[PDB]
């Protein structure tokens, strides 16, 4: 919901005044590196089904119970793994969106408000998809810039979770 | 608020998908853009005094009646002109707006919503202020797509008059 060029338009509306030297460096260094964040969505985008897999498979070798326990909040059957690629594309696409957006909007809207009490409503544990993310993030392929804005909204997503 | 870029966002978050190939060349039609909207924007807003005072006077030529006629209407005194200044400063304010967003969304929320209600009410003559548009694209002193920038959206607040 979120964008700085929106923010910024707004309250200096509110204030009836231009936009200041401040504001329009922050909106040009954000189109500065619009490229390589359009070009790190792409490679999340084209890429998305590979690294949701490996993301899966990550955690369940790191947390092997959750393949063997029974219970709805973990991966023994296949509509549990299900879920889990669910999850781990749920956190992929919001990744997208804020790189396509240049900020943290769509990531604090439509993922980490309230992903706590998510987590632990349906008894699911943060650390599962901490090491997706780490998984996300070591194998997208990417370098130089587009490699570091995925970087740096798959840590912002990390520390939501810790 | 409305841009290319929240379009496209909530376009596909709506859905649960990825933003598509379409609206992906939309984005980067932009961005590929947003260089002289930003060049556009800062010359606007750093000779604004100046284009603002050139097209009041240019308005004050084209009608002359405006500097001689007593009433609220016009501007024979200095609240009048002062009054005529502060609207062409809108119209300059939104227009940046709509530059560095990189669209019609700003022109269109804060300006053109209901401008044909302001001239009506208070008897102001939309041909004054497309005078008054007319000089600041003639005076802008922008080349390239910077002027191309600039021009479409001085010409649509000028077909919002019309
Ligand atoms: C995969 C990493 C692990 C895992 C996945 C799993 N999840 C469920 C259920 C849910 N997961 C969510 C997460 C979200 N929904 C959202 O809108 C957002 C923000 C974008 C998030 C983060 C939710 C809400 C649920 C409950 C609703 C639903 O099931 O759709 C399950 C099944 C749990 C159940 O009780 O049925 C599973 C298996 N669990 C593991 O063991 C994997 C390692
Ligand atoms: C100057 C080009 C000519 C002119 C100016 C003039 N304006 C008023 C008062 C008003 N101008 C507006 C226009 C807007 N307000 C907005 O918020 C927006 C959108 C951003 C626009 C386009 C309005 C609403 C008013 C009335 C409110 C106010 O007075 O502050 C006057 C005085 C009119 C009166 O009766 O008080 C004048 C003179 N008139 C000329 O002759 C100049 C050529
Ligand atoms: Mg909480
Ligand atoms: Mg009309």
């Amino acid at each position: 919901m979120k964008t700085p060029i929106t923010e910024a338009i707004a309250a200096a509306d509110t204030q009836g005044r231009f936009l200041s030297n401040t504001e329009l460096q922050a909106v040009n260094g954000r189109f500065e590196r619009a490229a390589a964040s359009m070009e790190a969505a792409r490679a999340l985008t084209n890429n998305a089904q590979q690294l949701i897999d490996g993301a899966a498979n990550a955690v369940y070798q790191k947390f092997p119970y959750t393949t063997q326990m029974q219970g709805a909040n973990f991966a023994s059957d296949s509509r549990g793994k299900s879920k889990c690629a669910r999850d781990i594309g749920y956190y992929l696409r919001i990744i997208t969106y804020s790189l396509v957006a240049g900020g943290t909007g769509p990531l604090d809207e439509y993922l980490i408000a309230g992903l706590d009490e998510i987590n632990r409503t349906f008894d699911l544990s943060p650390s599962w998809y901490v090491e997706a993310l780490k998984y996300i993030k070591a194998n997208h392929g990417l370098s130089g810039q587009a490699a570091n804005e995925a970087n740096t909204y798959i840590d912002y997503a990390i520390n939501a979770l810790s």
